[PDB]
């Protein structure tokens, strides 16, 4: 069977007993996660360390905060207390598991399901050949011995539309704000990085990336996490949003996919 999980932030125990109750089992089964596997919850070392011990059995899509992670253990950027990510940066295995994450992809996609996940969605503006090379692009620059660089570089919010042409430092912007921190979209799919809040309550013209017809979201169906204010639901026929916020007291969503059965377990508040 196939289990999609949305984002965990550190919520190991929820994880564990959303799992649990759904008997996910390690070579007949197959977890997808949306990203976003640490922070403000309490675990993201355990969170990581079985994550990273299923192998083959789990298909990640980094988030912004794996990335945020990654630039603080570089030394790019300055640790939060309130991301609670010291025991997993002081840990013993720290550099296994952050090499390990570092060479996890953007992108996932099972043509035989015909389904793409990616943290948070698949900008409109892309067919799916074209995510596939932004995604590898990027990918190469993580997995390589100068992702420090790059992770310095991401920061920023512009160019906010999409060109076969931008080159350079605005490409890898682009490429990594539509994939891990989109949300909102003006009517030409151009992008916008203010605005977190539910549908309801953004101002016109700016409707959510899926309420735009895009090539990928056409031909495939769509699951993805990141945005919590969405609170799973208002999505079209096709488009699965699967972050219902565990670590801000929600709950863990876990959709399977050959019946498309929903599992939740509460935050442990
Ligand atoms: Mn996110
Ligand atoms: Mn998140």
């Amino acid at each position: 069977a196939t289990y999609l999980i949305g984002d965990v932030h550190g919520c190991y125990d929820e994880l564990i007993a959303l799992l649990h109750k759904v008997e996910f089992t390690p070579g007949k089964d197959t977890l997808w996660l949306t990203g976003d596997l640490v922070a403000r919850g309490p675990g993201s070392l355990d969170v990581l360390r079985y994550v990273k011990s299923l192998g083959d059995s789990v298909r990640l899509v980094l988030g912004n905060h794996d990335l945020h992670l990654l630039a603080v253990f570089a030394g790019i950027s300055r640790n939060k207390p309130k991301d609670r990510l010291t025991p997993l940066l002081e840990a013993p295995d720290a550099d296994e598991l952050l090499n390990w994450l570092r060479r996890q992809p953007l992108l996932q996609i099972d043509e035989e399901k015909k389904l793409v996940m990616a943290h948070a969605g698949i900008t409109p503006q892309w067919d799916l050949q074209t995510a596939k090379e932004c995604a590898r692009d990027v990918e190469a620059v993580l997995s390589s011995d100068s992702y420090p660089f790059f992770l310095d570089a991401m920061y920023g919010d512009m160019p906010n539309n999409w060109s076969p042409e931008l080159r350079g430092l605005g490409r890898l912007r682009f490429i990594t704000n539509a994939f891990t921190r989109m949300r909102f979209c003006f009517p030409n799919g151009q992008l916008d990085m203010y605005s977190k809040e539910s549908p309801e309550e953004a101002p016109a013209p700016l409707k959510p990336w899926f309420a735009i017809p895009g090539p990928v979201a056409e031909e495939y169906s769509i699951a993805f996490g990141h945005w919590a204010s969405l609170e799973g639901k208002g999505t079209p026929e096709g488009i699965y949003a699967l972050d219902t916020g565990c670590c801000w007291g929600g709950t863990l969503t876990c959709l399977r996919w050959e019946d498309k059965q929903y599992f939740v377990q509460p935050s442990n508040r």
